């Protein structure tokens, strides 16, 4: 409910991947790329590998990552949380892995909630770029390789 008056991400709080509670206002002054991700997903290892990619090259820019696990989309991510983190790192995952979250209808998690109505998530590995302030400055599609934001990031850093 109160989700709907926010007007940043770093109003929200999540939980990682290993059950810390995470104030999402320590990502103030950093751009964020938030994604929601899938281990069993036809995409899975394209979005991987370029996030991956994109967190070596640019972590000292500024970049942050964050990904929430979502089985909402063809049941493609079955597992639990600790087969989610042992699976993002064979891929060498060294950015912010959260809890499994709904992203879509009333269960959605707050923030996802929030992204949305900024001026449903189709599929696995949709992507929002958010700035130092927190806000929502741009989305990219599940069919939008991560390697399609880079040119975006430096206006934001």
């Amino acid at each position: 409910d109160d989700w709907r008056c926010a007007r940043s991400m770093h109003e929200f709080s999540a939980k990682d991947i290993d059950g810390h509670m995470v104030n999402l206002d320590k990502y103030r002054g950093f751009v964020c790329i938030v994604t929601n991700v899938a281990s069993q997903c036809g995409k899975t290892e394209v979005n991987y590998t370029q996030l991956v990619d994109l967190h070596a090259r640019y972590a000292e820019c500024g970049l942050r990552i964050l990904a929430f696990p979502c089985n909402q989309f063809g049941k493609q991510e079955p597992g639990s949380n600790e087969e989610i983190k042992e699976f993002a790192a064979g891929y060498n995952v060294k950015f912010d892995m959260f809890s499994k979250i709904c992203v879509n209808g009333d269960d959605a998690h707050p923030l996802w909630k929030w992204m949305k109505i900024q001026p449903a998530i189709k599929w696995n590995f949709t992507k929002f770029l958010i700035d130092k302030n927190g806000c929502v400055v741009k989305h990219y599609g599940p069919m939008e390789e991560p390697l399609v934001i880079e040119k975006d990031l430096p206006h934001y850093f």
